[PDB]
């Protein structure tokens, strides 16, 4: 049986100067044999902490590692802007070596509803095969959101491409585009087009629509 | 001894059933103490190979690890669709443990020029926080692309967010949005807005504009 490391939380929202802890629970005893890794935006992975508690050379003092039973914690005493990256626990007590799911440090922000814009497809696009209806969802928080597409009241699930931004460095919000990619034929078959957005900040969905 | 692992190549394009090799050169002797990791797009990390040559339990036979002096190689004999992810070498011969820069496998395809679409901001958007001009660059390959913004012929450098999609599973292309955030005042000061793209597949830059 592979040792499973349950990493808490998956996403952690905090502010500059906050004290935060990442927890990593081992499914079987690994003793002191846990390392803490950091993955930078350039994709590079470093080891911060080894053997549960020990700081690697050059690692800032604000990083510290502890163990409470089968729960291993990385603690950052006072968060800095460089620290809002991905973190992984790694156990090397047993083969195979296994990693936690990871923890993304994210900047905590007041909840924001998305500004929703719906654009019908271009005349240039339309005369060639394709018809893409684009739905913009701008500057919402938190990241968790849902977009439905409706054609003449009826939900359409397929032919939909969703693209998210990372957290905005300026205002700490998320944006996303949903594209309902379609044929010229299909588009002119139906009349009414609606993307509806479901977010924490509204008990009922935000709807944007158009016809011909 | 603090050991540098030089990983080749940084990016690797190949097709289904192709044989590929990753190299990882150690700056100092690490003996057989090198592991090969796989990172899934969701950020999950597995160990495929340990102690240079050994396959971890359940790892497919098409993965193989070898060493030629201080050069350590991961070979995938016949690529499958699940295999087009990130790979890292990891040495544990010396403290601190160090990783290679990484290697992203992508699916090779014919070079594609982006289709450029420009969306002016909504009235709702324009009054409320950011007034966003959005420039879509669709179904281009390779992923590397550069997008400038011009306002009435003058280049705008700040208030621009550039966001990539992962490689499309259907057609192996990349898409990309460039968002020029602007003040309500700034926007209605000027009339002409232009995103201009530099890509391999165009000898000259790709231009989209609109006026008021």
């Amino acid at each position: 049986m592979q040792i499973v490391l349950t990493q808490s939380p998956s996403s952690l929202s905090a502010s500059l100067g906050e004290r935060v802890s990442l927890t990593c629970r081992a499914s079987q005893d690994i003793g002191s044999s846990l390392n803490w890794l950091q993955q930078e935006p350039d994709g590079t992975i470093k080891r911060l902490i080894y053997a549960t508690s020990s700081l690697d050379s050059g690692v800032p003092k604000r990083f510290s590692g502890s163990r409470s039973g089968s729960d291993y914690s990385l603690t950052i005493s006072s968060l800095e802007s460089e620290d809002f990256v991905d973190y992984y626990c790694l156990q090397y007590a047993s083969s195979p070596w296994t990693f936690g799911g990871g923890t993304k440090l994210e900047i905590k922000r007041a909840d924001a509803a998305p500004t929703v814009s719906i654009f019908p497809p271009s005349s240039e696009q339309l005369t060639s095969g394709g018809a893409s209806v684009v739905c913009f969802l701008n500057n919402f928080y938190p990241k968790d959101i849902n977009v439905k597409w409706k054609i003449d009241g009826s939900e359409r699930q397929n032919g939909v491409l969703n693209s998210w931004t990372d957290q905005d460095s300026k205002d700490s919000t998320y944006s996303m585009s949903s594209t309902l990619t379609l044929t010229k034929d299909e588009y002119e078959r139906h009349n009414s087009y609606t993307c509806e957005a479901t977010h924490k900040t509204s008990t009922s969905p935000i709807v944007k629509s158009f016809n011909r």
